[PDB]
């Protein structure tokens, strides 16, 4: 929270996905995962 408007001063880095935030370009990549869904093997329902 910023006096104003944010925008000025953010992450250095920002999933797009969601709109998320983090400190270790790792701590992101790992995050994008939960972004990839992994269809299941076999037919949807049944
Ligand atoms: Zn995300």
């Amino acid at each position: 929270g910023s006096s104003g408007s944010s925008g000025t001063g953010e992450k250095p880095y920002i999933c797009a996905e969601c709109g998320k935030a983090f400190t270790i370009r790792s701590n992101l990549i790992k995050h994008q995962k939960i972004h990839t869904k992994q269809k299941p093997s076999g037919p949807s329902s049944g």
